[PDB]
């Protein structure tokens, strides 16, 4: 089906690791002044300010992720609109692994279950990312997994359509396809160079795939309470530069 | 610890074992919204005591708490009719087969509020298993897959769950094994079974915000049916 002459899909799975590693965003500061209690709103605009921050940085990212520009625009953009919350989220897992109890959102911004409820409904979406953090802390997640599983939850984010597609849409599905099966390698290989059996690189690629689902159901959840609190793309199209 | 102890082979076989029985639809051959949604709400629901007795027959799963055992079918009941829907769907393009008698167009999915968005996810992941070929016994693993995913992080009880969940593993890895795949195609082939599972995560998620909202004639609580087949 794909057309695409995309260097990602030649990548070597060392290469691929080296890539996305030099991709990471930069690490970001809160603007969260200690010595103010917080309220609900004051909460609200803490993490509303950082996402909004992270998100501009998640353009840059996602513009050096290989395979990714080789997208149309168009489908560059569905990609980000879908994923973002959660990339934000396995960061902010993957930051947390070392601080069992709390969320480091950042550096100077680290939460416990209980400031969690200073906003109604988001003490249950805490739990879950604390659990998930838990389960990355367990399996000893390693920085390469890592960055090789926020590339798939960006790359998996699109909506699945039939009747909504086009000969082209489903070009770029796989192509979108074919980037996932590298990854997919790149992982196995990461596995098999740190040691592991046949056996457990199966059982552990398994294990970090079921996770996204989870991640996919925090955000669900996430963007019901943000579509209920009235929230509501032409930096996403200019930033991605075309 | 007999589940524990399964092989690949017998595990397919436990599974395939547990299948629930296919059922009929009360549909009489127009369709209104409230119709429509009556005969699905009927048929979910009789779903549902099936999928209470089969879920007894997954290995492992009488051997974990009540808790886990209700709370895993209550995070994942709908994950579960779907997975089985679009299975069942795969030999009828564009079409969904709710039961023999209740195979819906796109059209007849405009009768219901909210199912149409859900309709098209469901017919794409139809496609996909099709494309994929997906066989009998790698649905099996997966719809067990998704029944001891669907709530395991939502301390030595989550350890039983997820060394059943590694065995359904092995068990995909040895049926692609003995299909002819290579060692590559077999773990590129797993991730892309377990990425729709993501999918399918995702189009419960949006079923459910719509049974939230409507919402229902409520009678029996899920949960007080679960509690009801599993406390017993
Ligand atoms: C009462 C409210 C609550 O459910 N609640 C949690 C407070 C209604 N309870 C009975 C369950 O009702 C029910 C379940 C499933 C479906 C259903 C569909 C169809 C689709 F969208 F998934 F395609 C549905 C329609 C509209 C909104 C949500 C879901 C359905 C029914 C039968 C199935 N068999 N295999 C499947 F995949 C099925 C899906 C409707 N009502
Ligand atoms: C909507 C307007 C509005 O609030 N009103 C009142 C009109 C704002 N729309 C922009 C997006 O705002 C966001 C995005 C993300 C979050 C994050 C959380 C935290 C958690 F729940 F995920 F934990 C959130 C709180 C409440 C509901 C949904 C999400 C968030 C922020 C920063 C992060 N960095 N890493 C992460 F994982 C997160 C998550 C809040 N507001």
């Amino acid at each position: 089906r794909s057309k695409k002459n995309s260097l990602a899909l030649s990548l070597t799975a060392d290469q691929m690791v080296s890539a996305l590693l030099d991709a990471e965003p930069p690490i970001l500061y809160s603007e969260y002044d200690p010595t103010r209690p917080f309220s609900e709103a004051s909460m609200m605009g803490l993490l509303t300010n950082l996402a909004d921050r992270e998100l501009v940085h998640m353009i840059n990212w996602a513009k050096r992720v290989p395979g990714f520009v080789d997208l149309t625009l168009h489908d560059q953009v569905h990609l980000l609109e879908c994923a973002w919350l959660e990339i934000l989220m396995i960061g902010l897992v993957w930051r947390s692994m070392e601080h069992p109890g709390k969320l480091l959102f950042a550096p100077n911004l680290l939460l416990d279950r209980n400031q969690g409820k200073s906003v109604e409904g988001m003490v249950e979406i805490f739990d879950m990312l604390l659990a998930t953090s838990s389960r990355f802390r367990m399996m000893n997640l390693q920085g390469e997994e890592f960055v090789c599983l926020k590339s798939i939850i960006l790359l998996n984010s699109g909506v699945y359509t039939f009747l909504s597609s086009t000969l082209k849409s489903l070009e770029e599905k796989d192509h979108i396809h074919r980037v996932l099966d590298k990854i997919t390698d790149t992982l196995i290989h990461l596995m098999a160079k740190a040691g592991l059996t046949l056996q457990q690189q199966h059982q552990r690629l398994a294990q970090l795939l079921l996770i996204l689902s989870h991640i996919r159901h925090m955000s669900n959840k996430g963007m019901e309470h943000l579509y209920s609190m009235k929230c509501k793309s032409d930096l996403l199209l200019e930033m991605l530069d075309a």
